[PDB]
C-alpha cells in the first residue's frame, strides 16, 4: 500500500535509481530507460528513496515535476 | 493497494512487472493487443511496473501516454 | 474490501481474464459477456490483474476507459 | 465492503454472484422483477457480480445500465 | 459497515434481508406501510438487501426509487 | 459509529430500534413529542432502525422526511 | 466517537443520554440554562442522546433546532 | 482524538470537564478571563465539555458561541 | 495526533499544558517572546493547552487569537 | 505522521525540538542558514517544535511567519 | 509514510537526511547537481530533511524553494 511515481522517459537512457532503506544509504539498483517508456515504481522494504537522472516527466501525489539531462 | 490501467494503442504493448525484493529484475511480460486493456495491482511480487509501446496509461496520479 | 472494475460488454464475446496472484502469473479464468451485460469484478487473493479483450466501456476509480476489439 | 444498487428495469432480470477464491462459477442468481431493487454487498463468498437484462445500476464509480 | 435509507411511498413495502454465507435465502422480511422510513444496516447476518414496492432509497452512491 | 437524527414534527411518533443478529425483532421503541431531537446510533444490539409518525430525518446521506 | 453540540436557547433544556445495551433507559439529564453549550460523546456507556426544550443542535450531518 | 478549541469573551468562562463512565459529574473547572484560548480534548476521562459564560467556541462542527 | 501552531504578537506569551488524566494541572508553561512559533502536539501528557497573551493560533479548526490581560 | 517545513529567511534561524514526555525541555537545536530549508517530523522524541528567527513555515494547517 | 520531492536547480544541492531518535546528527548527504531529481521519504532511520542548496521542493504542503549560499 506505499505511494508510487510515474516517470517517463523524454529522451533515452534515463536512470531511475533506487536507494536503500536502512541505517546506509547506497544505490541498489538502476533502471534504465529508452526515450516514451514509462515506469511506475513504488516505494518499498528496499526503497525509501528514488533519484532521477536524465530527462524524464514525473508524476507523484505532489504533482507533476520534470528531470533535465 | 493501487493499480494502474493500460490501454494498447498499438499491437505488441508490453506491460513488465519487476520483482519485489532486494533484487529486481523483470518476472512477468503480458502483452497487449491494440484496443485491449490491462488493469494491473502492485502486489507482494512487483513493486514497479514498465509499459513499452504505444499506451495510454491511468494511475491515481493522472495519465500520462507510453510512446513506442 | 479491494477496488473493483464495472465492465460494459459493448459487443458480443467480451472475455474479462483473471491474472493469477503470486509468483506465478497466468490466465486462471475468462468471463465471456454478451453485449449489454455487466460485470463488476473485484481483484482478490486469486486475482492480482484483470485483461479485458474485445469492446467494452470500463469504470475504475481511475475514470472511465475503453477497450476495442 | 462495497456494495452495488442494481434496479431492474424489466421483468426477469438476473444479478449472479460468482464464487471468491480458486474457482469461479455462479452459486445464487437472484432474480429482480421490474422495478425491484436490490442491493448487493462483495463478500467472502462473492468477489464478482454480474448483472443480465435490462437495469440501472449504481457503484462507487458511478452509474451503468445494463441491457438485454 | 454501511446503510440503506428506505421510505415507503405507498402501504406494504417490503424490506428483505439476504444471508450472508455460501447460501443467499430471505431471513427476514420488514413491511413499511406508507411513510415510514427504514434505515438499515449490512450486518453480519445481511450481506444483500432488496426492495418491492414502491419506496424512496437513499445510499452512499445516491437516490434511486423502486416501484 | 453512524447514527440517525431524529426530530418530531407532531407528538408520539416512535423511533423502534430492531435488534442485530440471526433474530429481527423490535427490541425499544421511543417515543418522541413535537420538537424533541433523538440522536441515535447503530450499535452491538441495534442494526436497523424504523421511524413511525411526521418526522425530519438526517442522516450521512441527506435528510428524508418521515409520515405519520 | 462522534459528537454533538448542544446550546441552550431558553432555561431548563435537557440533553438526556441513553443507556448503551440490551436495555435502553435514560442514565443521566444534563440541564442547561439559556446560553450554555454542552459538546457531548457518544460513548461506552452512552448510544443515543435525546434533547427536551428550545436548543441549537449541531452534528456532522449539520444543524438541527429542537424546540420547547 | 476531537478537541473544542474555546476563546473567553469576558471574565470568569468556565470551562468543565464531565466524566467519562457510568456516572456524571463535573471533575474539573478550568477558569478562563477574557481573551484567554483553551483548546481541549475528549480524553479517557472527559466525554463531555460544557461551557458557562460568554465566550466564542471551533469544534469540527463549526463555531458556536456560548452566552452567560 | 493533532497540533495547535501558536506565534506570539508580544513578549511573554505562555502556551501551557494540561496533564492528561483525572487530575487536571499544569505541567509546563512554555514562554514565547514576540515573533516567536510554537508549533505543540496533543500527547500522552497533554491534552488540553491553554495560551495566555496576545498570539495568533491555527488550528485543524481555522485560526483563533487569544488577547491579553 | 505531520511535519513543518521552514525555510530560514536570514542566517542563525533556530529550530527548536522539545522533548516529548512527562518533561519539557530542548533536546535539539538545528540552525539554518538563509535560504535552507528543513522539513521534520513529530517523532517518538519531539512533540512540540519552536522556531526563533525569521522563517516561513508550512504545516497542514497553512502558511505561518516567525520574525526575529 | 511521506516524501519529499526535490529537483537541484544547480550543481551541488544537497540532501541531508537527520537521525531519528534521541541522538540527532546528519547520517548521509546526497548530492543533486543540476536538473536531477530526488523522491525521498521519511523513514526508520531519518525523521527530518534539510536541503542546502538552490532547489525547487515540493510536499504535501505545497511548493517551496530552497536559496543557494
Ligand atoms: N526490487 C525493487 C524494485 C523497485 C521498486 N521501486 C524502485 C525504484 C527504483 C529502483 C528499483 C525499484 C524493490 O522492491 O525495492
Ligand atoms: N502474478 C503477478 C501478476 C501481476 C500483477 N501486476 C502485474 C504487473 C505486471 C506483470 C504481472 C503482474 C503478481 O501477482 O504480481
Ligand atoms: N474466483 C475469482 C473470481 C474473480 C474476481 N475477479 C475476477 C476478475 C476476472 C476473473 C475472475 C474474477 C476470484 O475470486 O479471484
Ligand atoms: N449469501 C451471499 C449473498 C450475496 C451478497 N452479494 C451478492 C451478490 C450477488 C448474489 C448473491 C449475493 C453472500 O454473502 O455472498
Ligand atoms: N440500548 C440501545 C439504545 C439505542 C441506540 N440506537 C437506538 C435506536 C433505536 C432504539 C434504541 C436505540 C442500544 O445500545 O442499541
Ligand atoms: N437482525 C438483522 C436486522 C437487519 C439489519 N438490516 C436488515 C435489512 C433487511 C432485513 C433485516 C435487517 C441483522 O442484524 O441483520
Ligand atoms: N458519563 C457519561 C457522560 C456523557 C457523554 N455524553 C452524554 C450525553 C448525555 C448524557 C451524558 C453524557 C458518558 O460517559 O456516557
Ligand atoms: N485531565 C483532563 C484535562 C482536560 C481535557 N479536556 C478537558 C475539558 C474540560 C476540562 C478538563 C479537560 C482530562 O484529561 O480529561
Ligand atoms: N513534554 C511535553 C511537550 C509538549 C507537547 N505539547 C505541549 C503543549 C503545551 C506544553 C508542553 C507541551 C509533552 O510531551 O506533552
Ligand atoms: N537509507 C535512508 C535513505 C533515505 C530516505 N530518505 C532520506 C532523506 C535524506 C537522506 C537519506 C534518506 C533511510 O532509509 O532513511
Ligand atoms: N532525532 C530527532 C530529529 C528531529 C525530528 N524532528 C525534529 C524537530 C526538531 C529537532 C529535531 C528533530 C527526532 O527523531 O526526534
Amino acid at each position: 500500500n506505499s505511494d508510487f511515481v510515474v516517470i517517463k522517459a523524454l529522451e533515452d537512457g534515463v536512470n531511475v535509481i533506487g536507494l536503500t532503506r536502512g541505517a546506509d544509504t547506497r544505490f541498489h539498483h538502476s533502471e534504465k530507460l529508452d526515450k516514451g517508456e514509462v515506469l511506475i515504481a513504488q516505494f518499498t522494504e528496499h526503497t525509501s528513496a528514488i533519484k532521477v537522472r536524465g530527462k524524464a516527466y514525473i508524476q507523484t501525489r505532489h504533482g507533476v515535476i520534470e528531470s533535465e539531462g
